[PDB]
DNA sequence: GGGTTAGGGT
């Protein structure tokens, strides 16, 4: 056991504290206590009853409404232009199964249809049963809400489908996603949303008696929430007879969701695509006979495979096989040989190129750019390349989607965004390098590493639709089928890979108390350990007792959009007045960040984000500044430059912006805050108090710290080396996209951070630095003694810092303190009085806080 | 000295 700084406190702030905190101590409406206690009263059988109950609108009907609506649909349908728009709806083959599809749903609860790319299930199925259901008289009674997996499918998809009704958006299809809505009429009509935003509207209507129709589009994803979902339905659908769920799927492992519902009927619609046929390494290698020059366990592989295409190939081709380096992308220069093939042969065309990730997008653009091959420097200047990645611009660009100028071919360079995500529509020729990458949790280490993996077999055949959009084309495979044999399915579902307490402590305001028993229902039960996990961090920070049962803090927290720890530092932030950082902070962390990584500025980036850290030291005050700064742009009319100076998307800056206004006006219609205003000036008298931010952040991503213990100053120009470790002794650095990266001469020597990360070493993806007493302060861990022969204060009982006894005692009694009030907050929640007792103890913290602001 | 990709009423 070693002993760190001196935090002892001056005697005169040690009486100020001491007067304070008596001042607190002699204190003497709760509609969220009843509530609270009303949630945990109640057994299944009797939530179930209270919500049928009180969830009852659809049990009423417009006969004037249904009447009208089946008047003028009739009439619409002899108008010309419906009845063209029509006839190009019945070209798509799911209308060939209208009729069936209607009588399968009035049949059986729960249906599946399953069809490829081109077989219009998304657009025409609610069409389907709304128009059937207006068409019968029963306009009224139908509301159906169709999920997407990504908010993009759910606008377009929306508009869409109100063009095909001749239709303004709002009127008989509507969309909604978080914080942005153009809502359908009440009845008969067809909303496409998100899948999160149905799950978070459980908590009010937890057994879907607001809908008469669930769609669920793309399950064969496995996203959490639609595995969720699913799990729920099995739950939900005992008690809703009359509740018609449609399950909807492209044709990856299919039966497995027929099995889970135990066998339903199952539709399969044929697709609308151009051929695209598949080529592997053997073939490619045979049209270019490119040239590879400058463990195995791969030919225990590629042997026996090579043998039975022994007079199929050429000999020397099936050399060039037997070299590791031929699958996948290591050779950068033979991909590069591929495109500048692909633009001679093989008539005009973009070509689409399917890389891992963003270092090696890198090298293939400079490739195409400034190549040092006389082949290539032929065709620099008749290619128009574009990368793309989310991190970079030019997906949020006009360009990449258009067709190339004239005499030129376009060519994209991609991460796995190009799959599914993002479309582009002129492709022909697809590179599918077979090598993406992937985070994996590996339960006992407690270590997330990024790592380079190669694709499924479902990703493949995404990857070759992509190409057959336009007219015919072909995907060219890097991998031989050797290897395509050794190839998962799917790829891992992500129930599996993820931390699980969002979920279970949203579970607990579905009544379903046993996070155990429900997720073991799953089409994949998660492992019981990483439940176990889940629970723990729940206990630790509060939001469950030490039963499992659900705590007042824990009933905020689930009703909070967002991971319960920074849920809980959003929360911190209100009662200690400095909101707006703080949301920010959160924002930030549960989103993206708003800078783009634009190729050949890493250099400039890095200078961007340490001239807005302002010396901080902060990767999340930094965020802040950030939106500081921008709100200032847009009151000089000067958004666009600043935006262009600094590499930052004015589009996720919009949206945090709309998420901190989120967090305001659920805080504050919570009573915690007396205004909805992330910015007033009330909730933040605290928000330029450096020293009170790093506590508060503390206080979300506490117990993730490390511990610094080294420097350098020689010599290069700039950069110093870490001695760095996490609170688990594992050996850590920041990550090269933090702003701590490489620097010297820190105020403290603790930080703490969101996101641990292996993948050349063990990185912190994000840090601030923090400081001992504000650790000791809201952590837990905190015992006084005596070791050498030196009192100590301790915090996680991991970091033993110097400390007299009357600085101790004192802050141990704080601590007592600091509870007692967040456990009145929480049961009986008020802002806090500018001028009461609970403020008395308010100014103790932000006194004891303030002794290490930088002279 | 390095960044696979999606998401959260009123």
């Amino acid at each position: 056991i070693r002993l760190g700084c001196n935090v002892s406190a001056p005697s005169g702030v040690l009486e100020r504290v001491k007067e304070l905190m008596e001042d607190y101590s002699r204190a003497p409406d709760a509609k969220f206590q009843q509530q609270f206690r009303h949630l945990l009263s109640v057994n299944f059988e009797e939530f179930v009853a209270e919500t049928k109950e009180r969830n009852a609108d659809l049990d009423w009907v417009n006969p004037k409404l249904d009447e009208r609506l089946q008047l003028e649909l009739g009439q619409r349908q002899l108008e010309e232009n419906a009845k063209k728009r029509l006839e190009a709806r019945k070209k798509l083959p799911t209308m060939k199964y209208a009729d069936d599809i209607i009588q399968a749903v009035r049949e059986n609860q729960v249906i599946l249809i399953v069809g490829s790319t081109g077989c219009g299930k998304t657009t025409q199925v609610p069409q389907i049963l709304l128009d059937d259901a207006i068409s019968r008289g029963c306009a009224s009674s139908c509301r159906i809400i169709c999920t997407q997996p990504r908010r993009i499918s759910a606008i377009a998809i929306a508009e869409w489908v109100s063009y095909e009704r001749c239709e303004s958006l709002g009127n008989s299809v509507g969309y909604q996603i978080r914080l942005e809505s153009r809502k359908a009429r009440e009845r008969a009509s067809i909303t496409y949303c998100t899948t999160g935003v149905l799950l978070q509207q459980l908590q009010s209507d937890p057994l879907m008696h607001n809908l008469s129709v669930l769609i669920l589009d793309e399950i064969h994803e496995r996203s959490v929430e639609t595995d969720l979902l699913m799990g729920l339905l099995k739950v939900i659908l005992p008690h809703r007879p009359d509740l018609k769920v449609i399950l909807m799927s492209a044709t990856v492992r299919e039966q497995d969701f027929c099995d889970y519902f135990n066998n339903c009927p199952m539709f399969r619609i044929e697709g609308v695509m151009f051929p695209v046929k598949m080529l592997y390494l053997e073939d490619v290698l045979s049209k270019t006979n490119y040239e590879f020059q400058k463990r195995m366990k791969h030919e225990a592989m590629i042997e026996p495979y090579l043998r039975r295409i022994r007079n199929s190939y050429d000999s020397r081709v099936l050399d060039k096989l037997r070299l590791p380096e031929s699958e996948g992308c290591e050779d950068i220069d033979f991909i590069a040989d591929l495109v500048y093939y692909i633009c001679e042969n093989e008539p005009e065309g973009a070509i689409l190129v399917f890389l891992p990730g963003y270092d090696k997008i890198s090298q293939l653009y400079n490739i195409l750019d400034k190549p040092k091959t006389s082949k290539g420097q032929r065709w620099r200047d008749h290619m128009a390349v574009f990368p793309l990645h989310s991190l970079m611009q030019s997906g949020e660009q006009q360009a990449v989607f258009r067709r190339p100028p004239a005499g030129q071919r376009k060519v994209i360079i991609s991460t796995i965004i190009a799959e599914t995500s993002v479309t582009i529509d002129d492709v022909v020729y697809v590179i599918n390098s077979g090598r993406t990458k992937a985070t994996n949790y590996d339960i006992e280490t407690n270590i997330q590493s990024l790592d380079e993996v190669w694709v499924t077999k479902a990703n493949t055949q995404q990857r070759r639709g992509r190409a057959g959009r336009v007219r015919p084309g072909i995907c060219y495979n890097l991998f031989s089928r050797a290897r395509e044999d050794r190839m998962d399915d799917i790829p891992t579902p992500e129930i599996l890979r993820s931390k699980l307490e969002s979920i279970i402590l949203s579970l607990k305001l579905l009544h379903i108390d046993d996070p155990y028993r429900f997720l073991q229902t799953l089409i994949n039960a998660p492992n019981p350990e990483a439940i176990k996990m889940g629970v723990e961090l729940l206990k630790r920070i509060e939001a469950l007792d030490q039963t499992g049962t659900l705590t007042p803090l824990g009933m905020h927290l689930a009703k909070l959009p967002i991971d319960p720890q920074m849920g809980k530092m959003i929360l911190m932030s209100a009662l200690f007045c400095c909101l707006d950082p703080i949301t920010s902070a959160a924002a930030a962390l549960s989103f993206k960040s708003p800078f783009y990584s634009p190729l050949g500025k890493e250099s400039r980036v890095d200078e961007i984000k340490r001239r807005m850290a302002r010396n901080m030291r902060s990767d999340h005050l930094m965020v802040h500044n950030t939106i500081i700064a921008y709100r200032d742009s847009r009151y000089s009319h000067a958004e666009r430059d600043f935006c262009y100076k600094n590499f930052l998307s004015s589009m996720t800056l919009q949206q945090l912006e709309r998420m901190k206004n989120q967090f305001s006006e659920l805080l504050y219609n919570y009573k915690f805050l007396a205004s909805s205003n992330c910015k007033d000036a009330a909730s933040n008298k605290n928000s330029e108090k450096i020293p009170l931010l790093r506590a508060i952040i503390g206080a979300g991503l506490y117990p993730n710290m490390a511990h610094l213990r080294k420097s350098r100053q020689i010599k290069n120009r700039v950069r110093a080396i870490h001695t760095m470790a996490t609170d688990d002794g594992r050996r850590v650095n920041f990550h090269p996209s933090s702003v701590n990266s490489g620097e010297s001469g820190f105020d403290s020597a603790y930080f703490v951070y969101f996101q641990r990360q292996k993948s050349t070493d063990l990185f912190l993806l994000d840090s601030t630095m923090v400081f001992p007493m504000a650790l000791i302060i809201f952590g837990d861990g905190v015992e006084a003694g005596v070791t050498q022969n030196t009192p100590y204060l301790c915090v996680a009982k991991t970091y033993y810092f110097k400390c007299n006894r009357e600085t101790a005692d004192v802050v141990i009694q704080l601590r007592s303190n600091l509870e007692k009030l967040l456990l009145k907050k929480a049961l009986y929640p008020a802002p806090i009085e500018e001028n009461g007792y609970e403020k008395q103890l308010i100014k103790a913290i932000e006194l004891l806080l303030s002794l290490d602001e930088r002279l």
